[PDB]
């Protein structure tokens, strides 16, 4: 996250980090043994870690919990990035507490200049490269659809939109990959892409969860 802030240890509760011996995307926690990520994290080898704050250090309320499978949107194209959202069943039963809680899914879909929290462990400088050890949160609005396809021209589907500042400075980034785009407590969206990192004129582009609401519980369901 670029142009952040410390979110303070376990204020977001649903964020996970997947970990493959190092954080390489986010995730957020749906129930018990669920978890929605981006398409484009997709691996083999992957620990779910819970209640983190500190990421490099054992602090306590930590929950290490391996993938008993990982499910890939099966219209997901990695070339234009359209479907890009992955489910991941936990191969025990998290723990829930205050510390480690699920997230809401959408009813509805947010509309141009809700406000939204996003938070991840991925790169904070827009010119560089330095990964911080607690997690990172951004709060920003979600764009008009028509300022997201001026800004990104026959690249945004109906799946996709954008949230952020056009004039640049503050962003989500690499390594902050599948995380949690949540705005009045339901999680409309998760990392995707973009250009660059808090670049003017690039805002953020996220999947549009509230598309996949259907789709995500029939799956779990049969899973
Ligand atoms: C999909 C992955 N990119 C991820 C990615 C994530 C966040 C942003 C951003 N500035 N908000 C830009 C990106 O390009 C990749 O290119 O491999
Ligand atoms: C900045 C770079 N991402 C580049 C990038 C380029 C094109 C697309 C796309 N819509 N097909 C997505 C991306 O995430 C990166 O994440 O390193
Ligand atoms: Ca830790
Ligand atoms: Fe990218």
């Amino acid at each position: 996250i670029v142009g952040g802030y410390t979110c303070g240890a376990n204020t977001v509760p649903y964020q996970v980090s997947l970990n493959s011996g190092y954080h390489f995307c986010g995730g957020s926690l749906i129930n018990s043994q669920w978890v929605v990520s981006a398409a484009h994290c997709y691996k083999s080898g992957i620990q779910v870690r819970l209640g983190e704050d500190n990421i490099n250090v054992v602090e306590g309320n930590e929950q290490f919990i391996s993938a008993s499978k990982s499910i890939v949107h099966p219209s997901y194209n990695s070339n234009t990035l359209n479907n890009d959202i992955m489910l991941i069943k936990l191969k025990s039963a998290a723990s829930l507490n205050s510390r480690v809680a699920s997230i809401s899914l959408p009813t509805s879909c947010a509309s141009a200049g809700t406000q939204c929290l996003i938070s991840g462990w991925g790169n904070t400088k827009s010119s560089g490269t330095s990964y911080p050890d607690v997690l990172k949160c951004l709060k920003a609005p979600i764009l008009s659809d028509s300022s997201c396809k001026s800004a990104y021209p026959g690249q945004i589907t109906s799946n996709m939109f954008c949230a952020g500042y056009l004039e640049g400075g503050k962003d989500s980034c690499q390594g902050d990959s599948g995380g949690p785009v949540v705005c009045s407590g339901k999680l409309q969206g998760i990392v995707s892409w973009g250009s660059g990192c808090a670049q003017k004129n690039k805002p953020g582009v996220y999947t549009k969860v509230c598309n996949y609401v259907s789709w995500i519980k029939q799956t779990i369901a049969s899973n």
